Order: structure tokens, then C-alpha cells, then sequence
RNA sequence: GGAUUGACAGAUUGAGAGCUCUUUCUUGAUUUUGUGGGUGGUGGUGCAUGGCCGUUCUUAGUUGGUGGAGUGAUUUGUCUG
């Protein structure tokens, strides 16, 4: 149950939740959203600089 | 269509222990809940024990086989100098 996928009509997808430019992962680990920060969850400090 | 785990930051806390709370993220069969059953215990019992030690005892004492005495417990042997 992680609800952002944005699935749209003519079977396309696109990522809800701009997601970690992380060099440890593919670019597959999603961020966070918060307030004053968007969070990794692998690396659980990464790419925190604000929305 | 998730067992469960972990986490920046803030509150919080002596404490960048998320322990617990807010935010969501991270991981994905290992765990988690209950039952039985275990493990651990510088917890009790040293009067339930082992082992070790100390002491009786820095002394010269202890024992039995065959015989003898004695109904016997026991004694002689292990002694008077």
C-alpha cells in the first residue's frame, strides 16, 4: 500500500514522489516528503535539501 | 493488496538512546503475538552436594588377615622397662 503511483489513460507511468538521485542505489529508493526536507530512507541522511 | 526491521531532523532525554511521539520513508520471511519448553542468573540454600582449603593435629598415631581371651559390645597384636 504505497499509493503514489500516477498511472494515467494510454498505459503510461510516471513517479509520484521524485525519488533519490542516491549513488548506492539505482535510483530506485524513494524519498520522503516532510516539512523543510525530503527524506531518503537507504541512506538515511541523503538528499535532504528542501522541496 | 505485506510478517517485521531500521532512520536524518524536531519534540523528548544527562545523552545525535527514535527508547517513546510528529512526518513519512527504508527492509521484506529471517521475524512478531500466544501456548508449551528453554536459556541466563555475584538470586537463596555451604544444613542438599562435589572439588579445594583449613582445623581437630606442625602431633605419632591408624588398620586389618590368621590365631588367642570374652555369651557379647570389645580386646590382644599396638607392650613392663
Amino acid at each position: 500500500v504505497l499509493s503514489y503511483y500516477k498511472v494515467d489513460a494510454e498505459g503510461k507511468v510516471t513517479k509520484l514522489r521524485r525519488e533519490c538521485s542516491n549513488p548506492t542505489c539505482g535510483a530506485g529508493v524513494f524519498l520522503a516528503n516532510h516539512k523543510d526536507r525530503l527524506y531518503c530512507g537507504k541512506c538515511h541522511s541523503v538528499y535532504k535539501v528542501n522541496a
